[PDB]
């Protein structure tokens, strides 16, 4: 079956420049029996390839391609079923884009190339090429942040407690600073956020998923506090069945010496979507009593922009999903860089969760983000402060 | 009850410069009576005002400024209910951000008001940092712009279960017709509830996907040449017959169509909540040839988590985001970010529901080149209408 790839990757500046003339007679030369065909872009510094053939035949290819040392960076921006060849010729097409200037670079393309009845820039191949021609150094790597020049550098638990909380540090790097923690809840035994509601009747998790919230209060009341933000999650549901959740939460946070700007309430959009008038009338009081809330796991179920209508939040949290590979990912890649602009517009903090290779770290720094959590950095701490690791030069 | 409203706007470059020391000076004694606080923010050509009070108060005061002839392109970016104020013991207070050093006005604002975890102060340094960025250009001011007359013929067809109105997608910089949208019509020539109401529930699916065979026919007839053909589906009718793609297929064909020439439009609320039948649909629209375009692209807020599954040719971005925009500073960035993340992917992006000059001005300062709505074209019966152009 007949298939579309395309990638985007960039050289070595510090090696030798790669012989373009031996790469595309032996691609051309390679591809030809094996039914592949397409085009190969090149600005003195990144690569672009559209490559044209079966599956199984792409597949095969793509992995010889990522495996080579010739460059780096390989980012996939295309990969989809298709009904026609847009590339015809018996090889590789190559175009050096430094040699052809303003327009004549799509041109060329436009020589060979069948893009169908239609006009050639409802081809989605087509307007892919031409945001490379036109500004490709766009999701380049800067030099500062390859991966490669990187590397990385107590508490008892209480079983005597309804429920217990681990701590997990928000990080800014930039500066080595922790931004905020996270409270996570766990069980008397020390057992996951699902062990802990899973041992509650269900009839009161809602109240149980309030009312813990205490025990997370307290312990913040004793560490090291001074001015870090203390994010709790809760479910929306927790909030309003009840006649004054927020007023209690302000009367359980005071008591333990925390300040209403201090605390942020975690909810996710998957949660909010069904009761928005519920909602509002939450966020409302939230807001006016002084307490923060972010847009939590923002990427994971049902997840949009424009969800920004009806309410902006504090922050918004990327889910790891989105963070996940994202360094070989031109969607994702894409859509962070996408959050990241429109909440930088808005005032809204982004935090990237489940942060856990440098990869990830150096990419999601590219598209925008300064606010990092996960297992990379710091670990969530049974009732306390875990040490923070930081990413270090070499 | 303690509200904030936030907005910018920008100065008329071409008229004499406003007395802003008597206007702040007014401003600040009749702000303090009332229980009005707050900031101004001058870059030479824009104004950023921060503003403190009741919901009553805020209301009354913003109308007036809205109406204001000193400044235009008033753009509300902020409006909610507040814990505490900012500016107490400041009615109004200027600030020319010119004459202040890299860090300076910042520094200055803070020493006189009652700080990063504030979205106000995060407002405020964005308009201090890049206050420009939403700034409208002078070519893209509406009054620079002004829409022309023009003929469209109308026709009922006869012996068929349905009709089809035609409504174009227009390139307004290059005077260019996109593609032509198919909007199914009753016997009668009633809408889409009228029509679907007539068939039996358990019937829509199959009256859905046999109807497009009068669509594609309209679109053979009609010459159609490099234009596409936009038709709208339900997912579940696509997932119903097992050869519902090469049902679809064999009549566009018959139709002298080609398969890259036809469009599929699903909605992005009906999408999300079967994305497991949906995926099969996928591969054979892909193999196929057909193009796929999701449509009301925001409103079921979750588009962002939609392109992670899949990538379609197009997005259509709901009519809803485009209403009011160019006075929503929330729209303004959402519909920007959707652009700029569509343009990284090779996803064309249409505007949906273009009524008024101020709409399209707006829509194409964030990256929109493609348009459609009343203010270009309006769906013609069994025909191509009448297309209206903004000219300079
Ligand atoms: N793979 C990976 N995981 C990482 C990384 N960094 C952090 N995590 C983890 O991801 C979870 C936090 O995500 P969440 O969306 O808050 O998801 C949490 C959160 O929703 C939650 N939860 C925790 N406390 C509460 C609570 O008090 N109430 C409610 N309703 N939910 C809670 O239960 C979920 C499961 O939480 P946890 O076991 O505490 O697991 C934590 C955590 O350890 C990483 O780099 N890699
Ligand atoms: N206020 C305003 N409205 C504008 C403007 N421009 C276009 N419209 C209109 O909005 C509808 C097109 O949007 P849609 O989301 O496709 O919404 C359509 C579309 O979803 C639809 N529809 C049309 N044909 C079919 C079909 O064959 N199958 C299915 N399932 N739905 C269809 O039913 C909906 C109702 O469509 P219509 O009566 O044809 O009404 C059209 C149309 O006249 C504008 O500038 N302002
Ligand atoms: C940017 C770039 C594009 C490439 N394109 C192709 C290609 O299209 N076809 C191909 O066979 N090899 C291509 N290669 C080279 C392969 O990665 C690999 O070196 C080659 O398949 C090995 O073949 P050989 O050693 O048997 O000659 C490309 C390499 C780079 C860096
Ligand atoms: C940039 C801008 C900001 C303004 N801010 C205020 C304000 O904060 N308070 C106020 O009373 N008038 C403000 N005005 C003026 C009002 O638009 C309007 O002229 C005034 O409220 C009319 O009331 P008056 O006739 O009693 O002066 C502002 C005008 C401009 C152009
Ligand atoms: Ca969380
Ligand atoms: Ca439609």
């Amino acid at each position: 079956m007949l298939t579309t790839l395309i990638y985007r990757s960039q050289v070595h500046p510090d090696r030798p420049p790669v012989d373009l003339d031996a790469l595309v007679h032996r691609a051309s030369s390679k591809n030809l029996p094996l039914g592949i065909t397409g085009i190969l872009l090149f600005n003195g510094l990144q690569f672009f390839q559209v490559l044209e053939g079966t599956e199984e035949a792409l597949e095969s290819l793509f992995s010889e391609i990522q495996s080579d040392p010739r460059h780096r960076d390989v980012v996939e921006l295309m990969r989809d079923y298709s009904a026609y060849r847009r590339f015809h010729g018996t090889g590789m097409r190559i175009l050096d884009l430094r040699l052809f200037e303003t327009d004549g670079a799509l041109e060329e393309i436009l020589r060979f190339s069948t893009f169908g009845v239609t006009e050639p820039v409802n081809d989605r191949m087509f307007r892919l090429l031409s945001a490379f021609i036109a500004d490709g150094g766009r999701y380049c790597l800067p030099e500062p942040l390859q991966p490669s020049r990187w590397m990385m550098m107590a508490p008892q638990h209480l079983p005597g407690q309804p429920c217990q909380f681990a701590l997990q540090a928000i990080v800014e790097p930039a500066k080595k600073r922790v931004s905020s923690f996270e409270a996570l809840i766990r069980s008397p035994t020390g057992g996951s956020p699902v062990e802990m509601f899973a041992a509650i009747a269900a009839e009161d998790r809602y109240r149980f998923d309030l009312e813990s919230k205490a025990y997370a209060f307290a312990l913040a009341g004793q560490l090291p506090l001074g001015k870090h933000q203390l994010a709790i999650n809760l479910l929306p549901g927790s909030l309003y069945h009840h006649p004054d959740a927020v007023g209690w939460l302000m009367d359980s946070l005071l008591a333990a010496g925390l300040r209403p700007d201090q605390v942020l309430i975690e909810v996710t959009e998957t949660e909010v979507i069904t009761c928005f008038d519920q909602f509002r009338k939450v966020l409302k009081a939230l807001r006016v009593a002084g307490m923060k809330l972010a847009i939590d796991d923002f990427g994971a179920g049902y997840s949009g922009l424009s969800l920004l209508t009806r309410f902006q939040p504090d922050k918004i949290k990327v889910d790891a999903e989105l963070v996940r590979d994202i360094h070989i990912s031109g969607t994702k890649q894409a859509i962070v860089a996408s959050v990241v602009r429109c909440c930088e517009d808005l005032g809204i903090t982004v935090v990237a969760e489940g942060v856990e290779t440098l990869e990830e770290w150096c990419w999601l720094q590219s598209v925008g983000i300064r606010l990092f959590q996960g297992f990379l950095f710091s670990r969530p701490c049974l009732n306390g402060i875990g040490e923070i690791c930081w990413p270090v030069a070499r």
